[PDB]
């Protein structure tokens, strides 16, 4: 109670990994023969990262883990919990976490709690919560928790294909952190839904109910925001503060980003929530011109274009200040599934100084289809001095745009053939990848071979 | 540290579910045309539970959860964490947890942390630890944690098939419990191994390296017990107690049970550890006659039959007192994968009075191939009085043997055809199970249909 208060448990370090090639969305429009703007404006997407046959879920996760450890000058004996959130499943029993133990062998540190945890795009967040809970528990042994969220997002040909991507994020979690989980403020919602699911074991691709997935994302947002607000209101009331939480109480607001347009719609949806919750709508200058919508219900408006147009316009400045910068990775790389929202976090840390971040609340909406969601928040430390934790974490990401721009664009036809071959190779054993090793970023782990018994071997590109 | 001391976090209720049919191992021997005793003595197995087409991982988990909630007169509003451990994967994205939310819709309690967590036979224990950590964290909100471990264990034709099984266990976890997690005593070991894994997406069956699987189990046991002993020694020493931990410090010792014989070997393996760790072996009467093995090394004796024979004989009384009773569910139902060790816990609770359990330490070895393992312990309350929580939890399981005996034996050829049809139905969509609803135990959830879009619908047998 005062024990938890001392700890300031949070994110101490954040490492992001994405492959060295992408397909350009304007080029993909031409290739797919669609009208100009359908992807770049309609979806709001510029470039989509993809993998050659040299990278898989294990190599992505090994890559981001080792890059974090080296960047941060960490011994492998300083990790007490290691866990993977993913929905890229290449083995139904053997966890990615057990594969990652290869990296820990030389240290002899094998007493490391955690395995893998999966529900669509939400597994990273699940692992984060497990890590925080563990640090705060009787079982914490003074060591860091390490969370890895990683995924390869690929869709069948059609209108979902432009919304894939690939990436991994590693989060080092411990006490006295610069980005502190705001205690007791997890607004969670889970529900039995078939919006997006992967029951077809013969294919890498999901079954997607596109329209239902949008409705589920938005209804989950409504519910999570309401639970989050109820929880903060109760804390505030104890402290003698009877005000209502609104978007202005977030300094930044980040989202799981399937594509940028939905995120812009989602911030507008949060404003609509604020609007409906304020009994003094018609006397607040923030809501000027929205009087025609005073009586609408959330459940009736998931696809109401009038409400949408009005609230996107009314939230444009809030979107620019709180959310637009967070979309760097999404716009330039696509949907990284479990790591997407953490890519949005990385994007904020990459583009704002410690002084611009100090003391701010970062709202985090994490969604996974099926469905599981939580809106939670982080509080940034007030220490923005040089050499501070906040300075180190921002300095660790300030080259993010430059890293993204160092990738190579690949023509849509070449990308398309990569996808086709990936399908064809999906169940294959006794094979050796043919993709370039040299084109991988420095320090990237890659697949060497899959043997006749499905066992995989990895090596590190120097 | 006084915050965690007050809590006495532990298991407050334990529900087990198994299907209503099994195949008899003596009949299976005759069917497979093997020598009499191969299964019943060699593996130590009497009966193996199996499912008709009416049950799947979702239905098993729904069944055990709702049975627990009803037995215990619990509101669905009193659950704050719900998580599933399993390795029975019928969807690569959509968690069993999200399916379970069907049961919580009526109450409106959707703010429930947790999803699914997987590594082979270990996922149940991972979820247990997540639940305990959560209760002890800043995020606990006063509600119970509920953990569900469930699986369908099936092997291809051959020497592994008699070691399958099926079942689920739900554990209700909260403060001031009758079975208390002994704090700070998790002896964990994880390692990158290919002993048993499920990379073949076209088949329900695992790739098993049988010999490697036994070696990995035993080496993991050695390491886990060593870490466990190191941790408890430090704890005792801070309290003023300098004694070495031995098997006599466990009142009961329970194990993940792939088959009973390996559990018997495993207790013997633990006594071999005690033997080698004891500097006065030759003066202690339990080790009398074992002087020839004084200089052996653990890593050289995984399949040494002389060591095995000697330590099996020497540990026979310890086995009878601490472990034999725990194998009721394993012997009568087979390997339940993630729930196997919790079935062994259930078996101890089913067969011992509160007075016989009171104050005792229950050692718990949980293993999952790949591999992840932990040896931990529970402490039973000293309160064995009439109407006590210990009275309550034992009373909830004392009909376990009669429940097992109420099942129907099915002939091996019928069992074989069930398995064959299961393989053939594995990827099928747009189908309606043909198995009997009336033969299911009262209150069992079952599969109604899998539609053309792979969506599954369930109903409950009254
Ligand atoms: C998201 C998804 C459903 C969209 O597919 P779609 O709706 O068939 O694609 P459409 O092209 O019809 O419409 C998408 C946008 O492009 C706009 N658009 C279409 N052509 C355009 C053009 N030439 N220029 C500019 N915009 C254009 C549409 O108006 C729409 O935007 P709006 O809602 O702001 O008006 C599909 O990508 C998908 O299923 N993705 C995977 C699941 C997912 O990401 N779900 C999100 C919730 S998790
Ligand atoms: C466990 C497993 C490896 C055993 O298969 P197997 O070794 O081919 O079966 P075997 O018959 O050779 O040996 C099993 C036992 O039966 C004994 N046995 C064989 N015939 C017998 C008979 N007619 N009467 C009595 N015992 C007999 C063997 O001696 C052996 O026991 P022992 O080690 O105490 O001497 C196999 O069932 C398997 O792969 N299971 C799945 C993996 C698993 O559960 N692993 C455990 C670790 S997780």
């Amino acid at each position: 109670n005062l024990y938890f208060q001392s700890m300031d448990v949070g994110i101490v370090a954040l490492e992001i990994y994405f492959p060295s090639q992408y397909v350009d969305q304007a080029e993909l429009e031409k290739y797919d023969g669609v009208d100009a703007g359908k992807y770049t404006i309609g979806l709001g997407q510029a470039k989509m990262g993809f993998c050659t046959d040299r990278e898989d879920i294990n190599s992505l996760c090994m890559t981001v883990v080792q890059n974090l450890m080296e960047r941060n000058n960490l011994s492998y004996d300083c990790i007490g919990r290691l866990e993977v959130g993913t929905e890229t499943i290449i083995d139904k029993s053997k966890s990615v976490k057990t594969n990652l133990m290869q990296l820990f062998e030389e240290s002899g540190n094998t007493d490391i709690e955690g395995i893998d945890t999966t529900n669509a795009c939400y597994g990273g967040t699940a692992a984060v919560f497990n890590a925080v809970n563990w640090i705060e528990s009787s079982s914490w042994d003074g060591r860091y928790a390490l969370v890895v969220a990683g995924d390869i997002a690929v869709y069948a040909t059609g209108n979902a294909r432009p919304t894939g991507g690939v990436g991994a994020v590693a989060l080092l979690i411990g006490p006295n952190a610069p980005l502190i989980f705001e205690r007791g403020l997890r607004g969670t919602h889970m529900q039995h839904a078939y919006d997006f699911y992967k029951p077809d074991m013969l294919s890498e691709y999901p079954i997607v109910d596109g329209k239902l997935s949008i409705q589920c994302y938005l209804s989950a947002l409504d519910r999570c925001y309401s639970v989050y607000c109820k929880k903060i209101h109760a804390q505030w009331q104890k402290e003698g503060n009877d005000k209502d939480f609104t978007l202005n109480d977030f300094g930044f607001m980040i989202f799981h980003s399937p594509y940028c347009k939905l995120v812009q719609k989602s911030l507008a949806r949060m404003l609509l929530n604020d609007f409906l919750n304020d009994q003094n709508r018609d006397k607040n200058s923030i809501y000027s011109g929205l009087e025609a919508f005073g009586d609408v219900k959330l459940e009736d408006t998931y696809f109401d274009r009038d409400v949408e147009k009005a609230f996107m316009k009314a939230s444009s400045e809030l979107f620019s200040q709180k959310t637009k910068a967070s979309l760097l990775v999404s716009n330039q790389n696509g949907n990284m599934y479990t790591s997407s929202v953490y890519g949005s976090l990385a994007s904020v840390l990459a583009q704002y100084s410690p002084q611009q971040l100090a003391g701010k609340r970062i709202g985090v909406f994490s969604y996974g289809s099926g469905l599981a969601a939580t809106l939670y928040s982080l509080k940034v430390t007030q220490d923005a001095t040089p050499g501070s934790a906040l300075d180190k974490i921002t300095a660790s990401l300030c080259d993010l745009k430059s890293r993204l721009d160092s990738r190579t664009g690949v023509a849509p036809d070449v990308f398309a053939e990569n996808m086709k071959l990936r399908e064809d190779t999906h169940h294959l054993v006794n094979y050796i990848p043919q993709g370039s090793i040299d084109s991988l970023f420095e320090g990237t782990w890659y697949l060497v071979r899959v043997d006749e018994k499905h066992r995989r071997t990895y090596a590190r590109r120097p």
